[PDB]
């Protein structure tokens, strides 16, 4: 699995530590071995939402398999929460999209995971 | 909806009101309300379109439906006229994704849109 | 076709050349007129890979047709090795996400390739 988050929160605000916790809370979330997350983190955006320019976020998280309307539900929670709780960005002003990749459309290692 | 640029157009070329106009023109284009409406803008960018680095972008715009031949048509329009009378890009110069999200793979507010 | 890099391998790491290889070496695997293919490369990136923050890539690539399976395996063959050459990552801390894109859903020039 892939997680990114852009915002407009400067660099500074991202707290040590967030990366890493990313990337434990995704491994336990999706049920996938922490090898296999990749996390990207990418602040300071010029970017609005609603049109103002108050903390927001647009992030991505790509996975093969583990991708569906209840498991969508619980990972935005989880998110959400981690976006509001370390990063001081409200909930109704994050936006994630999710993709169920086919592992034939994932390279990796000279090749594919097919 | 979701509408990101990037581009090698630099910063101090993004006119004020760029993302305001965006979100404006993305609400009357999608029919959904400029509450509902992302933008990002990222300038400076490292990158070539037809192996040249002459003013271009690639961009992407996703909306829940919404999204068809005739649409995507009239947003290209819409679209590559912005980027041309505001950054002065050739808009064949111009890449644009556009992506049909399904609501259950769209999150927002701790929830998804399903 | 179009190629993105995000990469947190510094600026100063990518050697002079690299937008004009990757046009080059796409152009040759997809089939495609160098023209038409554009390549984005984002270095200096805050991201980890399996939880290390060593050298890595997350990398996308959208086409117009030319994705399947052994498309992508030939692919991730050829553009892990330029960036283990190029930007000295390994072939193992790379993800290459391929989108087989419909013709309707890319904007270009005022319209769609439709």
């Amino acid at each position: 699995p892939m997680f990114i988050v852009n915002t407009n929160v400067p660099r500074a605000s991202v707290p040590d530590g967030f990366l890493s916790e990313l990337t434990q809370q995704l491994a336990q979330a999706t049920g996938k071995p922490p090898q296999y997350i990749a996390v990207h983190v990418v602040p300071d955006q010029f970017m609005a939402f609603g049109g103002s320019s108050e903390p927001c976020a647009l992030c991505s998280l790509h996975s093969i398999g583990k991708i569906g309307g209840a498991q969508n539900r619980s990972y935005s929670k989880l998110l959400c929460g981690l976006l509001a709780e370390r990063l001081r960005i409200s909930p109704d002003r994050v936006y994630i999209n999710y993709y169920d990749m086919n592992a034939a459309n994932v390279g990796w290692n000279n090749s594919t995971f097919a």
